[PDB]
């Protein structure tokens, strides 16, 4: 359990909860067809900040166990429980106004993904970076208003149908710059994922119980991220 609550753009912190729609109370989604798979349920924090992100920028998304982080407490499950290994991905959906747009029934395209690399998951990197997930918004992304959905998929129980846990939230962004590419390989949320996808229904464990996926590659679910080639 963890909540996306803050964005950085090229190392500039945009402010706690600025432009990030967040619940205060996050259970995971475990049904890939849940209506709230886009931007999560029971949003409490929703301001009218629209974050300017240059195409090409390095974007940080901050996650903490609870809203505001531990504020000095020793939380072993901050930024997220270490057991919760999995990928982190980012999608965009174009909207007319990112402050006011509803998340339902949009067309999403993938702009970044990170999975498993030499036994290290994206979630491990998140933990190493104190809750920050970094990715590069590709330089070709067309300017305009978008919701930016950051999704963490925890696979510690994913060997059982329905056992995968999806954590997500949406930031309100305006992409600026010189890009012209609006996406190619679009999905619905819900609708992107099957519960039998091999990156959703799998054992990530070797025989000793190490969550290193046993030397197997991890097939990240969803469409391919856009390429600027
Ligand atoms: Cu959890």
């Amino acid at each position: 359990h963890a909540i996306f609550q803050r964005v950085s753009v090229n190392g500039q912190d945009q402010g706690q909860l600025k432009g990030v729609r967040a619940p205060s109370s996050n259970s995971p989604i475990q049904n890939v067809n849940d209506a709230n798979m886009a931007c999560n349920a029971n949003i409490v924090y929703h301001d009218n900040t629209i974050i300017k992100v240059p195409a090409g920028a390095r974007v940080g998304a901050w996650w903490q166990h609870v809203i505001g982080g531990p504020q000095g407490a020793n939380d072993p499950d901050n930024p997220i429980a270490a057991s919760h290994k999995g990928p982190i991905q980012v999608y965009l959906a174009k909207v007319d106004n990112a402050a006011t747009a509803s998340p339902s029934g949009l067309k999403w395209f993938k702009v970044a993904e990170r999975g498993l690399n030499n036994g290290v998951w994206a979630v491990d990197e998140l933990i190493a970076n104190n809750g920050w997930h970094y990715f590069d918004l590709p330089s070709c992304v067309a300017p305009g208003q978008y919701l930016m959905r950051v999704e963490l998929l925890a696979l510690h129980s994913a060997s059982s149908p329905g056992g995968a846990q999806f954590y997500m939230g949406c930031a309100q962004i305006e992409v600026t710059g010189s890009g012209t590419n609006s996406g190619s390989d679009f999905v619905s949320f819900p609708g992107a994922y099957s519960a039998n996808d091999p990156g959703i229904l799998l054992s990530i464990y070797d025989s000793s119980g190490k969550p290193n996926n046993g030397g197997r590659s991890y097939p990240i679910p969803g469409p391919r991220p856009i390429s600027c080639s």
